[PDB]
């Protein structure tokens, strides 16, 4: 009682991808992660017609963050369109590791890594 | 039939949970969806500026997470409270997500997305 | 006087050295800087979308590279030749580099970031 | 070691180039250099702008760069800030390096050299 249900997060990053909007790349994201207060928040890629204004998942899911109070990111699973773990790209490292720091654990397709091992600075 | 105080107020109010550490510039936005429902974002710095997302990036995020639709109003306000002019690229954003009709409030009152960017 | 054939030929030459492997979308362009030199760019995409730099962002690049100043006219091009008009990301990279009076060549004409990118 | 990577020769090369660099906003200039696979030694310069998120970082220039002069590969690149130091790249730079330099890129960092594979392992 008490660990990270990488189940719940997998089964609501699958919902979320639901409303992904990835019209260019038809290449739909969900994620989902705890917060440090036990709360659940989630968010969809959203792409532009110019390349670089696409937001990731995971842009989505800071945002929502501070939408909801803020605080600190525990435990986080990005999935793909089959429901399979996706591994964060390098600028969604720097934004997963500013808003959880080396601590934070991330579903990744060889199991549960933390950011300390994903982004070594 | 825009309530135009109901943006500045919710904008003003999404404003408090802004993460600007670096600027010190806190952001908020709020904007009508053609549902009528009410969706706000705030900006989110990082130690590497070109990482940062705007309020309006938020807001579009929010957009999705809530189920989709076409914005039809928005509205931006800085720490006081008054209107910010939304960058080029978030203003790319709300072409794609509003088209030329969205309403836009501005420093020197409303605008279209047709006019802020000329295609 | 600007020479604008100048510009779209050299904006052309250069798309030959994109790399858009994901849109298959190429792009070139070329500008003059305010002591006459010509500088050039092209869009760089990514496996990750939203880390594509676009044609603009690469010229802006070399704008520095090349020791400073402010843009005075540029030329955006597709892969058929066609006058591209710039992103809402990229006039806003533009007029930071050129200021309102920088002169873009659009579909429909020459026009100024102040007419582009109101502010 | 004729043909092994001079990490000076990019080190200098990096300084050089920071003199062009334009950050008003942050008051913090960058530059980098690499060698390509062909030999060339490219550069890069950080670009701010008023709105944040729009800024552009060193490697990102020189990523540009790699492409205006021809394409290639990178095959090792040293980040510099305001004194010169080892800088390590954020993010999103080590994936456009990645991208472009793949796993056996050579990266300097304030610990030393490391590779792509070290620096983004995927
Ligand atoms: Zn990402
Ligand atoms: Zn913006
Ligand atoms: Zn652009
Ligand atoms: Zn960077």
């Amino acid at each position: 009682m008490g660990d990270v249900n990488w189940d719940t997060l997998q089964k609501a990053a699958v919902a979320a991808r639901a409303n992904s909007y990835a019209p260019y790349s038809n290449f739909p994201v969900g994620v989902a992660g705890f917060v440090n207060d036990g709360r659940l928040i989630t968010g969809v890629n959203v792409e532009n017609a110019s390349y670089g204004l696409a937001l990731c998942a995971e842009c989505s899911m800071i945002s929502a963050l501070y939408a909801t109070g803020g605080g600190r990111l525990v435990a986080v699973y990005c999935v793909d369109g089959n429901g399979d773990s996706l591994m964060p790209c390098g600028r969604c490292r720097q934004l997963l590791y500013e808003h959880g720091g080396p601590e934070l654990k991330i579903m990744t397709p060889k199991g549960v890594q933390t950011m300390a091992q994903l982004l070594p600075q």
